[PDB]
């Protein structure tokens, strides 16, 4: 599993549960083609985006849908999603984690690049 | 100018972040991306002057800024091409928007701060 997504909320201190995630990957002719997409679980994770033969490297977009997470709990949001957007790279280690922390007005977001 | 600033800080130096290219797009019609306004941040962190309030009409908007070139120019190869920030202005009426950003290599924060004039 070469491409992980963790979500938190930082209002409620839980896993962000149910919270759709899509992925995209950067065309030639710089449009955003779909990629790969899910829901996180209860455990605010979202595994088996990819495999490690379609990851090749390229531009990837991963957009986190906080509006419509925070609107669920009627709290007012500012943004209308989270994007993460970052080129995969063969020479680093070979597992992106992207983690979010999300809140109302504010979110906050890191990659964990490992070997296992 | 009042109606959209953006601050952006360092988090590895303790520093304002000097000379970032920001892009804001705006959503047309059409569902695309339309410029709005760029510029670059000064030695405060600080962008100001992007638009009037005439001009910054209700919409969804775009806030690009471009953190991969600043971490490059300081010989840190970062993991995002940009931190974006995308949001719904001015649906209830004129707001001030203060899109603040912290940055790290492989990490970034936003915040908005939104006042009513
Ligand atoms: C301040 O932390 C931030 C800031 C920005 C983005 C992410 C984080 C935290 O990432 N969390 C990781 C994590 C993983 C598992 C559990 C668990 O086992 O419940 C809890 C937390
Ligand atoms: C933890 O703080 C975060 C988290 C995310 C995004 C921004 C901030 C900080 O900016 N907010 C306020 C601020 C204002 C002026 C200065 C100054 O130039 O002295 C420094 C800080």
């Amino acid at each position: 599993c070469p491409l992980m997504v963790k979500v938190l909320d930082a209002v409620r201190g839980s896993p962000a549960i149910n919270v759709a995630v899509h992925v995209f990957r950067k065309a030639a002719d710089d449009t955003w083609e779909p990629f790969a997409s899910g829901k996180t679980s209860e455990s605010g994770e979202l595994h088996g985006l990819t495999t490690e033969e379609e990851f090749v490297e390229g531009i990837y977009k991963v957009e986190i849908d906080t509006k419509s997470y925070w609107k669920a709990l009627g709290i007012s949001p500012f943004h209308e999603h989270a994007e993460v957007v970052f080129t995969a790279n063969d020479s680093g280690p070979r597992r992106y984690t992207i983690a979010a922390l999300l809140s109302p007005y504010s979110y906050s977001t890191t990659a964990v690049v490992t070997n296992p």
